[PDB]
């Protein structure tokens, strides 16, 4: 590894996508990737293997499924425009709109796809955008709509789902027996350990018998769950009352969620012993040895964390950021012209391929 | 002037960009040190020959800034970095004029293959910051054979005054004095905002002129955000207009993706012929008046926070209007994304004779290829 990389590893991504086949298979739901959080170019074909298409948020995710996928398309947008809607439309099979001005704007353009409109459950996002409220309904000519949409869950369980589809039946029930298919969007964190994959499975299969629709699931962070790590270099440890070590990766540029949500990456071999924002998570152990992990661009607060290892760390060592191929590529920058990881996949073989090796040109181009 | 344009759209204003130039001139003109645009902040390719009729050269953190200095502006390059790498000092240092480096042991490594460059090292101050991994604390300076060393460098300020680089260069004397006298040049970083309105530019003058005298040494100055302040907006347009309990508006831009230091710091853009009435974070800024209307201004990603904030404006909104953020040409262009696969903004230029020119128009090979 030259680095910093992030590593995709095909074994991970291959059991991720096998569970959510499986998930699909049983319960009837047909499985799409949310491209918003995993798009990793040279895994593609490899979810296509296993899921149905990609869903996609405008012009330029549902060029890239029909480029590097070519299954499905799903797409949804808040916003959708004049200038994009015919080359959406030429490559959408179903389309989501987002208020129902959209949806009559657009009609008579997506003439060709299946049309769907998404629901603000309104379930504990108060004076959210998105989605279309239930008492909007009533009134409102839906035969030419097929579908009814909703995104309410972030790294949740089929517990959560199950209070999400009750409100969902009460508030919209009314309209769905009507439908041809619904969308439970993403957020389900299927491939997360001890996720009540049984439940999922019923409460789709239930649903989908209950009022005669096809299921879609579209799962962004599940397929890129835990499925490989950025990797990176201590380039020089200094001393400042405790011991740093300088990476040649930033939190802020390379692992942006670090610092937006906030939250710790775990590190391979590692402990968390306090976070950048200095809460104690942990003490140091016997035989450990404690160091900040930090990054290169020139900000103060490019500080991953306080970490525990059990050996010291030496100029020249590879330090592993656990789970960093979800949200992280896709929304990373070239801030303060800091050399973007390459991305590289480890395959079946184990042998390492590199995917993308970036330049210059993908900073100097952006400025 | 922007009616026909393609939205979104970051859009660079020259007369504004001068001005500041002017008096960044100015404070080089008067005090003798010489004024570095800072490329972290404010980087806009379309802009680095103006500015370069102004200003000395650009300060670099690596290979990539170095590059794009030697491309864009050619000029002198200052480059300092807290992890300089072995595959890279060789091009690093045949563009740059300075290197800084941020520790001894960076400077040991890396100093038979920078002979050519004249060699500095970074300065902890430790001043009102605990832990910081940037520069070399004072004690580690004693008994170090500082020979080939001919500069030091400090970078101790953000958005501050003339009064605070004062505070910085007192406690700098204090703790790093004894080595001044023997350098040839000494640089106070950037974080000067020399250019917002009210700035004490008389006393940065002095500041500067008594250092440069005191010790005789050439002083480098190397503002970012001063440089880019208030320079340009970022133009969106009204896509949609709905309603839950508040008006919103959804535009063709994006907080997370086009405006990414109003969600990390966070803080609210200004937006033009609008007042703000609450952040995104819910906090209460002022009250609607009389004949005004709110709206909630959002964006295009999927995310349920892509929220502006809450505005107040003299009249409705309507589907097609433009929305100016104001101020939004520095640390915004160089750390936005393709988060979502959302169009980027375009860069343009609004020129000395008021004419609109394309710098940058982006496409779907700029998200495709970093995936
Ligand atoms: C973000 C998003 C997804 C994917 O969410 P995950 O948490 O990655 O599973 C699916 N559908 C829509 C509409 C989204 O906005
Ligand atoms: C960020 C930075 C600057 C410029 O800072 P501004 O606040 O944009 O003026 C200058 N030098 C160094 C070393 C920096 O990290
Ligand atoms: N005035 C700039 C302060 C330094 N860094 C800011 C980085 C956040 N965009």
């Amino acid at each position: 590894i030259q680095t910093p990389a992030y590593i995709l590893e095909e074994d991970k991504l291959r059991k991720n996508c096998e569970l959510l086949a499986s998930v699909g298979e049983k319960s009837g739901a047909k499985v799409l990737l949310a491209l918003k959080g995993f798009a990793f170019s040279g895994a593609m074909k490899i979810v296509g293997e296993y899921l149905k298409g990609c869903t996609c948020s405008g012009l330029w995710e549902a060029k890239f499924a029909k480029e590097y996928m070519d299954k499905e398309i799903h797409t949804y947008s808040p916003a959708f425009k004049e200038d994009e809607i015919g080359e959406i439309a030429s490559l959408s099979h179903h389309i989501v709109f987002n208020s129902l001005a959209q949806f009559h704007k657009f009609q008579s353009k997506t003439q060709k796809n299946s049309l769907g409109l998404r629901c603000n459950v309104e379930f504990s996002g108060r004076y959210s955008r998105l989605g279309i409220r239930a008492k909007d309904f009533e009134n409102v000519d839906l035969n030419a709509i097929e579908g009814l949409h909703f995104h309410a869950l972030c790294e949740e369980s089929a517990d959560a789902l199950e209070a999400v589809l009750k409100v969902f039946e009460e508030k919209f029930g009314k309209w769905i027996g009507q439908m041809k298919w619904v969308n439970f969007g993403g957020g389900h964190h299927i491939t997360k350990k001890g996720y009540d994959v049984e439940k999922l499975i019923a409460l789709c299969k239930n649903f989908s018998d209950k009022y005669g629709v096809q299921v879609y699931l579209e799962p962004g962070e599940a397929v890129g769950w835990q499925t490989g790590n950025l990797v990176a270099s201590v380039v020089d440890i200094i001393e400042n009352e405790k011991q740093i070590a300088i990476l040649d990766t930033s939190s802020e540029a390379h692992m942006p969620d670090t610092i937006i949500m906030p939250y710790t990456s775990e590190v391979l071999n590692a402990r968390i012993l306090a976070t950048r924002e200095n809460e104690k998570i942990s003490d140091l152990k016997e035989n450990e040895f404690a160091y900040l992990l930090t990054g290169n661009t020139c900000l103060a607060g490019d500080v991953m964390g306080e970490y525990a290892f059990d050996k010291k760390l030496k100029i020249g060592d590879k330090i592993v950021f656990l789970d960093q191929i979800h949200y992280t590529i896709v929304k990373n920058t070239t801030f303060n012209g800091i050399r973007l990881p390459n991305l590289m996949l480890l395959d079946h073989k184990n042998e390492l391929q590199m995917i993308r090796e970036f330049s210059y040109k993908d900073y100097s181009l952006r400025n």
